[PDB]
DNA sequence: TGTATCTT
DNA sequence: AAAGATAACA
């Protein structure tokens, strides 16, 4: 119980009955009993746990969570600790160390900071095979996810959606581009990252925006 | 050994 | 689809 934060489960509750959901999560079921699947069940929902989904100010859109054991736990990039902050994440301190001069390296990986202060850090898809990264794409994820982007971008106003990677970036239709802020670059993941990650300077970017729209900024350091 | 994106 | 090529790093 209570995995899903109350105000997300007040305008997600709609997906729960879809055909489409019943069969998503009997899927990711019948995986658990095979495989090992990340992140464990009561973590899946992690992101609807940090604020109110009123208080949503930008939106972390990655690809699928961590394979490996401990890693992932509902948050996108981030891990508890002590699990030392994985290839990606190591990637994204890199830029923000570049790109926001008071940023230093925070000796762990959780981003549960960045979340409380309205930053949803949400993957296209929420469980992965363990060691098989996007894994579990095409299940039914995507319209779940869908329908979390759709809701926001009707209810909420000057959003800033930072779009990494290809299948996040699938999203990207759905967003009013003149009610809200696309920023769209490669994925942090080694495998990716010199395909534009680095220096894309999102977190400055993502600032000025809401800065410019009379919002408080997010204190990327605060974690 | 191990963490995307484009092409056939 | 899904596998192969291409691709930084350590
Ligand atoms: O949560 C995570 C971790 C790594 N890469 C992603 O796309 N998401």
């Amino acid at each position: 119980m209570e995995f899903f934060g109350e105000s997300w489960k007040k305008h997600l509750s709609g997906e729960f009955g879809k055909p489409y959901f019943i069969k998503l999560m009997g899927f990711v079921a019948e995986e658990r009993k095979h495989y090992t699947v990340y992140p464990p069940p009561h973590q899946v929902f992690t992101w609807t746990q940090m604020c109110d989904i009123k208080d949503v100010k930008v939106v972390i859109l990655g690809q699928d969570p961590y394979h490996g054991p401990n890693q992932a736990h509902g948050l996108c990039f981030s891990v508890q600790r002590p699990v030392p902050p994985p290839p990606s994440l190591e990637n994204i301190y890199k830029e923000l160390s570049t790109d926001i001069e008071d940023f230093v390296h925070p000796g762990h990986g959780d981003l549960s900071g960045w979340a409380k202060q309205g930053v949803l850090l949400l993957n296209a898809v929420l469980t992965v095979r363990a060691h098989q990264a996007n894994s579990h794409k095409e299940r039914g994820w995507e319209q779940f996810t869908d329908a979390v982007v759709s809701w926001l971008n009707q209810n909420s106003n000057g959003l800033v959606f930072l779009l990494w990677g290809s299948y996040a970036q699938k999203k990207g239709s759905a967003i009013d581009r003149k009610r809200h802020h696309v920023l769209q670059t490669a994925h942090p993941s080694p495998l990716s990252v010199y395909r534009g990650f680095f220096g894309c300077r999102h977190f400055s970017k993502t600032n000025e925006l809401l800065q410019k729209s009379g919002k408080k900024p997010i204190d990327w350091k605060e974690l």
